[PDB]
């Protein structure tokens, strides 16, 4: 059916990890096939990968895997297929990795680097866990009981081996571990192993012997069966070795132990004449000790000739100095250090004149000097002549050369004694250890280091032993090269072993990986998996050869290994590369009462009412996606990963750590009876089942066996007393893991809690589907430390129900026979009067203890959680989509934002954001607000956080999301919506209160999921199917379009309108702004596709012209504010952009608006009959303000004085505009004006600035002359085609100009009047005076302003004429001032409003400055400096143009040979947009900001979401999609 | 020193990059687009077989003018 997860990738090709489990793996979960399907039949599982939308892997990027195209293909993993990705700047690519069966499998992608260059990542590895099934019937891989027996202790009889069989198997066990069933070397120990490729002939002789007896375990009993895998060593006596003696590390082949060998030959030569040539054979002396270590100085160390193997011999150098003194002819060289500086000179010849292999170990004498270049080196430095002092120049620098040397030796032999006299001590005198036997042939004072032997080359070989170093690295191969164990006696070495020298691969030992590839697929055919001992001194590479040798052979290989490796990063990448399945964890480990509740504590699950993970606002919402309406589309045979919710977003595939294997006691560890008690074996072993993980034992725990059994020496057999100790406890506890493997998934699905008091410990588990659990109160018997009374248990609207209870009591020692192994007799009792109390009204349930509960006995209780059933997560994970179904993009607004002053208006002050206590209210008042807090909460599981402690303290967040909607009742869709919110929360209420926040954050990320796709749903195509960060930004557009009750577009109705920031932009008169509304009304509503939307704030704002010219402050259309000359010319662009975009545009032309202002710009008459006087059109709407500019305007503002603004001078009020027809150009304002969109007034009266304005922008402007020439060529190719009936003109005088050279006249006097000519000669054409200048190459921001300086100022206000108006600009002038702006007022999110170089520039913005500087007081910084986010989209819109037609590297052919941008240019682009993407994912308010001070530092009075900010950068994003995505 | 279309002007000293496709089997062919009359020239450079860099000489051709 469904088998499909989603791995998102990171830029950089890494992927993302949704949630923080830890160091982890990306493990698949373990599942059965659907319904009668073997392996190939379908893709156990398809791996979905999520590439960023022009991220730079996307750049000619690969994906590579190992992964086979399909079934026949077999796996190899150096083998890696192709996978294209599929470039785009605005879609995410997404790339399927059908795998057919479980194994390793790692991926890497290649790109182009920004160096042109081929890049490649790191390989990134995920493992597809096993199938294992008995019969026909599933075993989950955590519900696994592992009965660990060895061989030679269960008779010599195969029928004497299935009678221990049948008791492990009424135990309930369902597998079986074996040591290895091969022939045992010469000490019998099962893992020193004679011959690898045939089992032992004492019980088995072929491989269907055996193979039958393992398949007879699985149809008999249904048990599985595998066994330990032994790489590092093999037995010291093995046929083979003396045919291949290579296959070990000898003389041959590692040559650096030569020094070892003789140093272990010598001691065991000194233990034949130990008291025959001294005296202290085998005493208990500590005299005795140093008497023979005073022997061992004279008569081994003493003999090896001080150690030529560090040290150059020196008198045999001079000697071969004389011989041939000539050959070496000087040298010519002059770095040669002087006899002053007698050590610099020594190193000097180490590095000059030495043989290779030099300071490394070898032969007897393998460091030498080159004698050819050392004379020459001497002759140049002191004489020709030999007998001119060279014996003494020559022999003072060897031994100084010998100075670290001899130091290495000294360091080196003292270590190698101090080893010796510690160890034997505990080898021989009873610190602990036993066996002072006098020094046998068997038992000398030094444990073999080396095994000797004849091989059949007729030579002498020496071929060591493994081992471990005490505290040692265990990544490094102490055998190696890199390790000086050997001969510095470091090792701790296991005499019935011998080593296995594995290189680099095949090459360095070809027999050896033969033998083992043949004895690892003969394990293979038979037993379902292995068990890998001491895994971490296995090599990589030759542990991940093997192992997937054996899976081909067994597909379902279960792999377990003792992996201590350094840290748990390195076991982790162990586990990620060799595929293991299950680490093996000890709980005889644990010293004390505190580390055991620890060690359970890792291994038993997640804290009870953990979060659950659901897609939020960091997911792509496509519009195209399948969806299961009412969360049915699931079949329970068909063994589906389930999605989070009824959106079809695939579950994702995080790193989780690695699988465990709990061992209450392996095979290895001292028994109860030696660490702690016989008593603990009772409850040791309950801990360890009742962890959400597998687990396993060895025989004679439950059968209470006296002491650790030694693997070397004894033969005993194991006793047929059946029913012995605790093997009526594990079958009880093993057939009740039986009854939970059901239904228990993933690691979501199965909680914990744990408490540890004195010597009792707590285990509560619980599944976080059902509510179903089981509490474990097991009082521990570490030692006799007395009686202990536990406190009170206290469930929290729960039910407790007894369910079995034992105490483990000794009664006397264990027999003592010498052919079987027999346990100590105890007794099983089984225990009552535990009092269970149930409070009716708080739903409490308490637990009382027996006194009679004596240390080494359990409780099992049975316990379900009060309100949750197995429908609990059907009904909270369905409805949504359908009750989504009638919300449009205005009704969503209410549901997931409004601000606390949007939700003051629609509840007249009263309601507001919920108070969150000890943080504070959320951004929103809607889902947002809530979902910006919990995704980081949910990561991180902070179950302690502020809203964490509010949701399980009370139900008042919980009715709060439901009652808010209350005041959005009657709009469209708010209701239902409000109603699957209220039935969804009425039923979490009747939860537990510590289970509320978990399931609180599940139902709004439900509902939030669900709103966030209807809204791409309803928008356009290029949205809807876009990357997370365009969704985002478009979802801005439903922040700022709502409809309100103190504010509107239209005097008469309360409508939606576009609010122009919140939460500062959003009531009354400070809502709607003319000139906000439609610089972002193309992005914010036209690339979305709220056409209608938009038609209706160009028809609102069409009522209210006056003076030819649209109001800035629009106060619903009562009473607006005409201090803007820039919005009337946005207004004409944005309905350029509407008649352009939408489908039958034109018709907005003919559309009538009633006129409710007088045409002979008369005064507020709001209530008069005039104001509904006359209609107007929208085409004479735009050619009344053609017209009006041109034949001239002249006025002082309407209700002139304080009451409108209280600090603007009298003067300030009468503006006005008109056109210079020698340029062609449209001037206007004053130096007491705010006429632009830079309309900071000046405030202050510390500063002396009351009435001054910070940027009065008098004069023209190329804003509006731009977009004066843009509404020009609009209206001509209008004319052409019968939708604009103007052509006539008239000027103040009288005279008529038609619109076409009005449109010349701008064509041909603009860019002269504006750019500032980089070539010094060229001011003579373009209009400068050179003395008020900053930079040339830079077009003009005003044209005869009244401050001249001024003109020449770099701001980004030019590129809004380039975007609009593009003729305007020669290519070449255009692009390279355009570069200036993005080397020097291109910020970060922001772009810069004035050159940083210039004297006026104070970059940081300060409403509250209460000083006295003439600059920065109250405001007047706003833009002098700080970085807003608009004037960055239009920006970077022409930065892509203007690059697009001037640079050469950004363009490349494509379809009908037209050309598209390279990757060059969107590679450019894509870096300029990556600090917008990080704002809007690292923002509590889901946007971008309004404004930025210096370098990116975040602004506290600038509102965090503007509706321009988003709006620009939506309209990059329509540029490249409109123009190239055909 | 070509320019690399008719928009970017002539420099005698501002050099362009081209990669030259490598094979043991098949010669590589680059093409160098001229609009405009003029002097030019091209040189390579490589991996000397030290692994040290190398160049050749200035190698010029020269496009007559059209009359
Ligand atoms: O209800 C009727 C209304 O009539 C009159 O309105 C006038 C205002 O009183 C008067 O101050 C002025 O408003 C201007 C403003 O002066 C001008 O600079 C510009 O807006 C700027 C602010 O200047 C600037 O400081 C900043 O203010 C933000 C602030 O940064 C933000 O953090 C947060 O605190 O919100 C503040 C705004 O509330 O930014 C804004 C926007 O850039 O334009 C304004 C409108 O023209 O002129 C008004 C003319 O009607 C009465 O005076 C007023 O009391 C009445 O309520
Ligand atoms: O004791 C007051 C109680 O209310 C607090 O804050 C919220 C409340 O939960 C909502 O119902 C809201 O409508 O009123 C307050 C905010 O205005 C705390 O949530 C709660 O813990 C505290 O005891
Ligand atoms: O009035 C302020 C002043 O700031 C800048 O002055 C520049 C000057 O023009 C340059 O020659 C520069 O080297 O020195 C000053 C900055 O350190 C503006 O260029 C100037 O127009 C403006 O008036």
């Amino acid at each position: 059916a469904h088998r499909t997860l989603l791995l998102r990738l990171s830029d950089s090709g890494e992927p993302v990890t949704s949630c923080s489990y830890g160091q982890g793996v990306l493990t698949l979960p373990s599942l059965p096939l659907p319904q009668g399907k073997k392996l190939g039949d379908m893709p156990v599982y398809t791996v979905k990968l999520a590439i960023p939308a022009g991220s730079p892997v996307t750049r000619d990027g690969l994906i590579w895997t190992n992964c086979p195209p399909d079934f026949s293909t077999q796996f190899d993993r150096e083998k890696f297929y192709k996978k294209i990705i599929k470039t785009s700047f605005h879609e995410d690519d997404h790339i399927d990795l059908d795998i057919y069966v479980p194994g390793t499998y790692c991926f890497y992608l290649s790109f182009k680097n920004d160096k042109d260059e081929l890049e490649t990542t790191r390989k990134f590895y995920f493992v597809v866990l096993p199938i294992l099934s008995v019969n026909d019937k599933f075993i989950p891989l955590n519900s696994i009981a592992m009965q660990s027996v060895v061989s030679k202790w269960m008779g010599p009889t195969i029928k004497d081996w299935e009678k221990v069989f049948a008791r492990v198997a009424s135990k309930k066990y369902n597998m079986i571990h074996f040591t290895p069933l091969q022939h045992r070397g010469e000490s019998n120990s099962p893992y020193s192993i004679y011959d690898q490729l045939e089992f032992d002939p004492t019980v088995f002789k072929s491989e269907k012997e055996v193979a039958d007896m393992v398949e007879r375990l699985r149809t008999e009993h249904n048990i599985l069966s595998l066994t330990d895998i032994v790489f590092n060593h093999t037995a010291n006596n093995s046929q083979w070795l003396l045919d291949h003696p290579e296959a070990g590390y000898n003389h041959k082949t590692s040559p650096h132990l030569i020094s070892a060998i003789e140093l272990d030959k010598k001691l065991l030569d000194f233990s034949e004449q130990m008291e025959a040539l001294g005296y202290p054979v085998d005493l208990k002396t500590v005299d005795d000790l140093i008497k023979v270590m005073d022997g061992i100085k004279e008569h081994v160390i003493g003999e090896l000739k001080l150690w030529e193997f560090y040290v150059v011999d020196v008198k045999q150098t001079v000697s071969e100095l004389r011989e041939k003194w000539g050959n070496s002819k000087s040298w010519s060289d002059d770095n040669i250090p002087s006899k002053d500086d007698s050590t610099n000179l020594a190193q000097f010849v180490r590095d000059n004149a030495t043989e290779p292999g030099f300071g490394s170990l070898g032969e007897r004498g393998s460091n030498k000097i080159n004698i050819d270049k050392f004379a020459a080196i001497l002759k140049k430095l002191h004489s020709e002549d030999y007998n001119n002092g060279i014996e003494e120049l020559a022999t003072k620098i060897l031994n100084d050369i010998n100075l670290p040397f001899y130091k290495e030796y000294d360091d080196d032999i003292n270590e190698v004694l101090e080893q010796l006299f510690n160890r034997i001590k505990y080898l021989r005198i009873d610190d602990h250890g036993p066996k002072q036997g006098p020094i046998t042939k068997k038992l000398p004072l030094s444990e073999p280091y080396f095994t000797r032997f004849k091989a059949k080359d007729g030579e002498e070989y020496a071929l060591a032993n493994n081992g471990a170093i005490w505290d040692g690295n265990p990544l490094v191969d102490f055998a190696s090269s890199q390790s000086k164990a050997y001969l510095r006696r470091e090792v701790i070495v296991w005499g019935d072993c011998v080593k296995l020298r594995y290189g680099k691969g095949p090459s360095d030992s070809p027999y050896l990986w033969e033998r083992m590839s043949k004895y690892v697929e003969m394990n293979a055919r038979i037993f379902n998996g292995f068990r890998i001992d001491n895994c971490h001194s296995t090599p990589l590479h030759v542990g991940q050869y093997f192992l997937d040798v054996a899976r081909r052979v067994n597909p379902n290989l279960y792999v377990v290994a003792e992996l201590f490796s350094g840290s748990e990063a390195m076991d982790c990448l162990f586990v990620e590369r060799l595929g293991i399945s299950s680490l093996i964890r000890e709980a005889m480990q644990a010293w004390s009462e505190e580390e055991l509740s620890r060690l359970v504590h890792r291994h038993g699950g997640r804290p009870i009412g953990s979060y659950k993970f659901v897609p939020l606002d960091d997911f792509p919402y496509p519009a195209d996606v399948k969806i299961d309406e009412e969360y049915c589309a699931y079949n329970p045979d068909d063994h589906s990963v389930k999605c989070v919710s009824e959106i079809m977003i695939p579950k994702t595939l995080t790193a989780t750590p690695p699988h465990a294997l709990f061992m209450d006691c392996t095979h290895d560890n001292e028994t109860p009876n030696q660490k702690r008690t016989v008593e603990d074996t009772l409850p040791n072993a309950a801990l360890v089942a009742f962890c959400s993980s597998a687990i396993g034992s060895v025989y004679g725990y439950d059968e209470v066996f006296p002491q650790l059994l030694d693997l070397v020496q004894e033969k005993r057999t194991y006793s047929c007393a059946e029913n012995t100790g605790i093997s009526k406890v594990k079958t009880l506890l093993n057939n009740m893991r039986e009854e939970i493997a059901s239904e228990a998934v993933d690691i979501e699905d199965s909680e914990m809690h744990v408490h540890h008091d004195g010597q009792y410990i707590t285990f509560h588990r619980t599944n976080a589907k059902n509510g179903k659990g089981w509490y474990l109160v097991a009082r521990t018997k570490f030692h006799s430390s007395g009686d202990q009374m536990l406190p009170r248990i206290k469930l929290s609207q729960t039910k407790a129900t007894f369910k079995a209870a034992f105490s483990l009591e000794r009664t006397g020692d264990a027999p003592i026979s010498d052919e079987i192994i027999e346990g100590i007799p105890t007794k099983l009792r089984e225990l009552t009067g535990f009092d269970i109390g149930f409070d009716e009204n708080t739903k409490e349930t308490s637990i009382l203890l027996p006194q009679d509960f004596p240390q080494g006995s359990i409780v099992i209780f049975e316990t379900q959680q009060l309100g949750i059933d197995d429908s609990l997560d059907h009904f909270i994970r369905s409805g949504a989509i359908k009750a989504t179904e009638k919300l449009s993009l205005e009704s969503i607004n209410y549901v997931l934002y409004r601000a606390e002053q949007e939700e003051y208006d629609y509840s007249e002050g009263r309601s507001g954001a919920y108070d969150i206590p000890d943080y504070g209210k959320p951004v929103y008042c809607g889902l947002q607000g809530w979902v910006s807090i919990l995704r980081k909460i949910i990561f991180y599981n902070d179950l302690a956080h502020p809203l964490s402690n509010n949701l399980r303290n009370g139900h008042w967040a919980v009715d709060y999301v439901v009652n808010r909607l209350d005041l959005y009742k009657d709009k469209e869709g708010v209701a239902e919506v409000q109603e699957w919110l209220r039935s969804r929360m009425e039923r979490i209420k009747q939860l537990p209160s510590y289970l509320v926040p978990s399931f609180f954050a599940l139902v709004v990320g439900i509902m939030y999921g669900c709103c966030r796709l209807r809204a791409m749903q309803l928008m356009s195509d290029n949205v809807g199917k876009s990357t997370v960060f365009v969704q985002s930004l478009a979802m801005t557009s439903i922040q700022m379009v709502s409809a309100m009750k103190s504010t509107s577009i239209l005097p008469d109705q309360n409508i939606a309108a576009m609010a122009a920031g919140l939460p500062h932009f959003s009531t009354n008169y400070m809502r709607c702004w003319g000139r906000d509304v439609f610089i972002s009304l193309r992005g914010l509503l036209l690339t979305t596709g709220r056409y209608e939307e938009a038609k209706e704030h160009i028809l609102a704002f069409a009522k209210t012209l006056k003076h030819g010219l649209i109001p800035n402050l629009l106060d619903a259309g009562r009473n607006p504010r005409y201090n803007a000359r820039d919005a009337a010319w946005f207004f004409v662009q944005a309905i350029q952009d509407y008649v352009t975009i939408v489908p039958g545009g034109v018709s907005l032309l003919q559309e009538k608006v009633t006129r409710r202002f007088p045409l002979d710009d008369e005064y507020i008459p709001y209530d008069d009959p005039k104001a509904f006087s006359y209609s107007s059109t929208i085409e004479e709407i735009i050619y009344e303000i053609l017209n009006r500019h041109a034949g001239g305007i002249k006025y002082r503002e309407a209700n002139a004085g304080p009451n409108l603004d209280r600090v603007m001078k009298d003067e300030g009020f009468n503006v006005e505009v008109n056109v210079d027809w020698e340029t062609g150009l449209i001037h206007g304002g004053s130096q007491f004006n705010c006429g632009t969109w830079m309309d900071k007034m000046g405030e202050s009266e510390k500063a002396n600035s009351v009435g001054v304005p910070g940027t009065p922008r008098d004069g023209a402007a190329v804003e509006i002359n731009g977009l004066l020439k843009s509404c020009l060529r609009f209206v001509l190719q209008l004319s052409k085609d019968g939708k604009f009936k103007y052509t006539e003109v008239t000027k103040p005088d009288g005279s008529k100009i038609s619109l076409s050279s009005w449109n010349d006249l701008l064509q041909e006097n603009f860019e002269r009047c504006f750019y500032v000519p980089k070539n010094k000669e060229d001011d003579n054409k373009f209009e400068i005076d050179a003395t008020i200048i900053n930079r040339r190459g830079i077009y003009k921001d005003l044209y005869r302003s009244g401050k001249p300086y001024e003109d020449y100022q770099f701001r980004p206000n030019f590129t809004i004429a380039m975007v609009v108006a593009p003729e305007l600009f020669t290519p070449d002038y255009a692009a390279g001032a355009i570069e200036l702006a993005d080397q020097v007022l291109r910020g970060p999110v922001g772009m810069r409003t004035l050159d940083p170089s210039d004297y006026n520039y104070r970059p940081y913005y300060n409403n509250g400055e209460d000083s006295d500087d003439f600059a920065t007081s109250k405001g007047r910084n706003y833009h002098q400096g700080p970085e807003w986010v608009w004037c960055y989209g239009y920006f970077i819109r022409a930065y892509h143009y203007f690059n697009f037609l001037t640079n050469p590297k950004c363009q490349v052919e494509g379809s009908a040979k037209k050309l598209k941008p390279s990757s060059y240019l969107y590679r450019k682009l894509y870096s300029r947009l990556l600090k917008h993407r990080e704002w809007i994912e690292n923002s509590p308010w889901a946007g971008l900001a309004e404004l930025t001070n210096k370098d990116g530092e975040v602004c506290n009075d600038s509102s965090p979401t503007q509706a321009w900010s988003t709006g620009c950068l939506l309209d990059l994003f329509y540029d490249l999609w409109i123009s190239y995505e055909e």
